[PDB]
Formats: structure tokens, sequence, C-alpha cells
């Protein structure tokens, strides 16, 4: 028992982190096979970030200008290319620690672990959710760019995020491993505001099921609701509309606890309308939305 | 910017996890050099756990009864001994992945990362605090025993916790790596209640400093207090009394923000007396106490 914001074990990803330096700029790269992936803004100075022409900037750069270091050993760069907002540096040595991996573009509301890194060295690991507005609420400082987000399926690492930018709001923006930003963000030092961030209803419901499984039952009531009635409440509280696909994914949790999804929706509706009244659920005084139904089942079943 | 419950990268510890089986019981072991450390209750059946005589139980066990597996390879057991509540299994092979390590007995209020494991395989990593009542609020299921807690200082892993037991309360109890339980707990299936759990005042203060550093300043007020006046409030709200040692440790955070420790104590006093009024601090609707002043400085400076 007990429920925690749990991250995947980070070892397979630690073995891939390298330091990439170009001119005066140093950030992190991801070494998989004979390719190092890093944010393309490594070729920029803070002066260039105001309005960078990455094609023209990359033209003044050769293989020897990209310094890649894996711990204390230098990798020889034999090729460089730009794919969307990432640079791909071909090195002459395949990473001997390359795990079985995939590149995946996650959907908003899905979760992933982040291995924060500085100068190619891992500092920490935490669990994140891709917000419905395509930002992440991470913990990143200057030098953290190139830190990756991932999921693990037994022995396979699915890389889904590469950190690129911190908005003036203090929220984070980045790309998939093909260099496509999540959301409308561009890799430019300009005012970019994150749109309205809604609460991931299906995740809050999954977390309510985790609370019931782990003993916290005070919020359960004698009521039920319909998808349309619940969604009228969800709109008012900036919660994502619940669909039958969401109800379907909550099926295993509903079967485990014996509580119908719409009954759990009525508990959530009353929690939205009346608050927690000073009470807590799984040690939290607010409705947690960064656990997917898959995360709840995984943690409550012990998937390694 | 951004503040998260961050765990240490787990790779060095993943390379040490093994599966230990004795009779019908399977749990996790920690392989360092030519020794495997695991909870001694591995020699018990659930029938034995009611009132186990570990000395008599261990007498009916030989080196060949302890099956140690590191992934898919079997380790040859050449010795076995009981040290307090842990068994030490001498194997004929030193772990090639043994990191630089230490065994440390942490103090209540200190934090550490847990690598939850099942059948010698890592499932996840999360940050914990040793509660003032010597329990931890973790996430552990049947099979998780032997999962360890640790801290990392550059390249050295300081192992501080080994998971042994879940109390009927749903909180967790375990030992240091010499087999000494934290708290009054015994490795027996008997009613053991965790004493009163207080809030780690110095950690809440450090987290208030992290909030100020990261932009959340609404709670700052025009007031100050004294250690004795603040402690009268701390007693009423089951908060650990603040000492000058605590004020001293908060020094770097006070210097960074320019806010005197006693001024931050007055903000905390008003937060205790009036609550958050529906507001949040670092995404939390309650006062967080599982970040030490060292964790705040580390996360806010990017120590790898
Ligand atoms: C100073 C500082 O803490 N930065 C950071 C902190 C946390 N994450 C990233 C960063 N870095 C950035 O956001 C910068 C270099 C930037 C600016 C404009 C566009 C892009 Cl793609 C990147
Ligand atoms: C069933 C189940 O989820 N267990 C567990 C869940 C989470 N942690 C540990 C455990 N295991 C225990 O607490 C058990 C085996 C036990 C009982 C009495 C004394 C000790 Cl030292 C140990």
């Amino acid at each position: 028992s007990g429920f925690r914001k749990m991250a995947f074990p980070s070892g397979k990803v630690e073995g891939c982190m390298v330091q990439v330096t170009c001119g005066t700029t140093t950030l992190n790269g991801l070494w998989l096979d004979d390719v190092v992936y890093c944010p393309r803004h490594v070729i920029c100075t803070s002066e260039d970030m105001l309005n960078p022409n990455y094609e023209d900037l990359l033209i003044r750069k050769s293989n020897h200008n990209f310094l890649v270091q894996a711990g204390n050993v230098q990798l020889r760069v034999i090729g460089h290319s730009m794919q969307n907002c990432v640079l791909k540096l071909k090195v002459d040595t395949a990473n001997p620690k390359t795990p079985k991996y995939k590149f995946v573009r996650i959907q908003p509301g899905q979760t992933f672990s982040v291995l924060a890194c500085y100068n190619g060295s891992p500092s920490g690991v935490y669990q994140c959710a891709m917000r419905p507005n395509f930002t992440i609420k991470g913990s990143f400082l200057n030098g953290s760019c190139g830190s990756v987000g991932f999921n693990i399926d037994y022995d396979c690492v699915s890389f889904c995020y590469m950190h690129h930018m911190e908005l003036p709001t203090g929220v984070h923006a980045g790309t998939d491993l093909e260099g496509n930003f999540y959301g409308p963000f561009v890799d430019r030092q300009t005012a970019q505001a994150a749109g309205t961030d809604t609460t991931i209803t299906v995740n809050v419901l999954a977390w309510l099921y985790a609370a019931v499984i782990n003993g916290d039952r005070w919020f359960l009531n004698r009521f039920t609701t319909t998808l349309n009635d619940f969604n009228l409440v969800a709109m008012k509280y900036n919660y994502e509309p619940l669909t039958q696909d969401h109800v379907d994914i909550l099926g295993p949790l509903s079967a485990q606890t014996g509580i119908a999804v719409l009954d759990m929706c009525a508990s959530l509706k009353e929690l939205l309308q009346n608050g927690m009244n000073g009470r807590t659920i799984l040690g939290s005084a607010l409705l947690e939305d960064e656990f997917t139904p898959f995360d709840v089942v995984r943690q409550c079943s012990g998937v390694t």
C-alpha cells in the first residue's frame, strides 16, 4: 500500500547522456547507436536567440565545432544534420550502453519520467505529465536543455520529450525526439504564452480509484451522474470533458474496486463543487491529475 | 525554475539489485562486492512471522537453501550470517557493477530516494523522508522487501534504508544496512503502531525558501517572530521545535533570498494559524516537509 509520484528507474537513460558544446554553449545530448541528439539552439549565443536563422547559423558550423563528451571520453563527430528543432550528430562509435529504444510522440494527459541533466551528468529524476496546453511543469535550470523524458516497457525505453525552453511563466516547453515541439512553441527568445491549462479528468479519476484501493474512502458518496451532467461541472472547473474512451480506460480500476465510473464521477463532481473541507486524499490537499489509469494499475500491481 | 519531488538517478543502485529466494519466500537483495544483503524474514513462511525465532529458523538453513539471482544468472552462495535484522549472503563473485558506497544511518527528517523492486527487478524510484516517528510513507507491495533507500554524493551511494515491513496503518518500516530498524519496530507480524508523527519544521521552511526562489511569494508578510514565540505555535500544530542548528542550516537559503529565518518563521506561523485560504505554494495545497535545506539548495543549483 501507499501511493507516490513514482518515476521509472533511470539507469538505461543515464547511460545515454552526453555533454554537447558548440562555441560557448554547453547543453545535454542523448547518445543512441552512433547518433547524438540535442536541441539545435546549442549553435546559438544568447544574442542569436532573439531571432535565430538556424539554417544560416548551422552553415557556419562544421563537425569539429561540435564537442561531444561521454563522461571523460571525447566522441569523434563525423556528421551533423538538423531535423526540425534537434541536431543529430553522427559519431564514429555506437553507444555500448544503448538500450532497446523507440521515439514516441506522446498525447497531452500522458505521463513520463524526466532525467534532469547538467553538462551531460544526471542530477535527478521526476514524474511529469504533458499538460493539455502542451507544456510540462518540470524543474529545470540553465544547462538542463537536452534532458529527456521517457517511459519504459520492460526493457524498451520510449523517448518522448527533449527539454528546450523555459517560458517566462516558469513552465517548460520542448520537443519529441524528431525535433517537433509539443504545442505552438518556437525555439526563440520571444514572448510565448502557454494557453489555458485544463485538469486531466481521466487522471484525477484514476487517482481517486488509487485512493480507494489504498484506503482513502471519505469522498465516496451515495450519488451517481451521467457523462453529460458530469461534463457540465467539468467545463465550469476547467476539467477536460470525459468521453466513453476515458470510461473504457477506467474499466480495470472500476472492476478492481467495484465502483462504477459514473459513481466515481459523482464523487469528483461533489469534490469540485464543495472542495476537500480541509481533508486530504493520498496525502494531497488538491485533486492530483498527473497519474494516468495505466500508472495507477502499474503502481498498484508492481510492474517491473 | 520549477520545484519537484526529485529522486537521485537510480542506475548505480539498479546494478546492485538481485532476487533472493529461500524456500517459498522471494524478496530483493542488495549485491555489493561479494555480499548480498536482504531482510532476514526471507527465511520465514507467513506462519513463522507470527512469533519468529530467527536464530532457530536460520539453523535449519544452509548456503544452498539461499537462491540468489542477478537478472538471469545464479550466484553461488558460500556463506551466510545474520546481522541484526538482515542476512548477509557471501557469494563467490564480486558485483562488477558495485558503485563506490557507504552504509549510513540517517536521522529523522532527512530525505532519501527509494528504488522499489520486485523479484530483483526495479519498478520505480521516488523521494521519501524518514518521518520523526521513524516510519516512511512509501509505496510498497508484497515482494518489495529488500528495496533500498539511498543518497548520492557525486559518485558515492550512501545506502540508508532497506524495506522490511508495512504496518496495518499503511506506513512503512525498515532498517539501516546493518539490520537495525529505524524506530521501535520488530520484524514480527504483530500489532505495532507508529507513534505521533510531527511535521519537519526546518524542511517546511526550506520549501518556503524554494517557493520564494521560484516565484511564489504571496505568503510573505510584514511580520517577524522569535524562536520561542514560533515554537509555541509549532507545538500547537504538531511541528518539530525549531532550534538554532535549524536556523544555521537555513542560512544559505536566507542569504540567497535576503529573507531572515525568523521572518520566514512568521510567514509559517500565519500559514499555520490561517491556512492557505484556497491558495497553493509550489503546486501544493499543504505545507510540504519532505525537502531538506540541502535538497532545496541542490535542486535550485543543479548539483549532478
Ligand atoms: C536561464 C535559464 O535558467 N534557462 C532555462 C531554464 C530552464 N529550461 C531551459 C532554459 N533555457 C531557455 O529557456 C533558453 C536558453 C531559451 C530561450 C529561448 C528559446 C529557447 Cl529554445 C531556449
Ligand atoms: C502483503 C503485503 O503487501 N506486504 C507488504 C507490503 C509492503 N511492504 C512490506 C510488506 N510485507 C510485510 O509487511 C510482511 C511480510 C511482514 C510482516 C511482519 C513483519 C515483517 Cl518484517 C514483514
